[PDB]
RNA sequence: AAAUUGAAGAGUUUGAUCAUGGCUCAGAUUGAACGCUGGCGGCAGGCCUAACACAUGCAAGUCGAACGGUAACAGGAAGAA
């Protein structure tokens, strides 16, 4: 019962000897909704076609995330190409402050409430790249706590 | 007790892509102006330009418990109706 969310749709064209060849590419993005999340990304020669594939894709690819009541554990900063993204932890009531693309992701991410901005190139397919990569990167107080071989009085 | 709890993107270069990069838009705001329209009230605001030139009226008077006074109006007055 994980829910996707489609976050664009493109149509890219290859040329050949009789003209132009149109397809269509679908980026979207699935999660059960409490710290799992993946995007998938299919081109076919048709929009639910691509969708289908993008979806079939984004279903397996997930990771795992350590939220934090609904929040992220401390702020994190998300690179891919073109796109730099920071992403900080919020207290309970403000939603999600953030793009499209990174809405959809800490939405369907299972995040709650998050202080987002995107840098750099807004390309969705690199944002939401940038927006896993900086989400499956933050650690949580038990992980530092095992890796510094002390207890967790930090928190 | 409270008195920083706060951060959104989109369009456009290409047959298509990523990046770079500028232009434009979505938000607030104003001593505002113009166009169409216009019921009431409360609170505020109202020459941003020519520190250009000014008709007219007012905007700095007051004290007789400082003084010599009596010109005006109100009285007291002696004497002539």
């Amino acid at each position: 019962e994980l829910q996707e969310k489609l976050i664009a749709v493109n149509r890219v064209s290859k040329t050949v000897k009789g003209g132009r060849i149109f397809s269509f590419t679908a980026l979207t993005v699935v999660g059960d909704g409490n710290g799992r999340v993946g995007f998938g990304y299919g081109k076919a020669r048709e929009v639910p076609a691509a969708i289908q594939k993008a979806m079939e894709k984004a279903r397996r690819n997930m990771i795992n995330v350590a939220l934090n009541n609904g929040t992220l554990q401390h702020p994190v900063k998300g690179v891919h190409t073109g796109s730099r993204v920071f992403m900080q932890p919020a207290s309970e009531g403000t939603g999600i402050i953030a793009g499209g693309a990174m809405r959809a992701v800490l939405e369907v991410a299972g995040v709650h409430n998050v202080l987002a901005k995107a840098y750099g190139s807004t390309n969705p397919i690199n944002v939401v790249r940038a927006t896993i990569d900086g989400l499956e990167n933050m650690n949580s107080p038990e992980m530092v706590a095992a890796k510094r071989g002390k207890s967790v009085e930090e928190i």
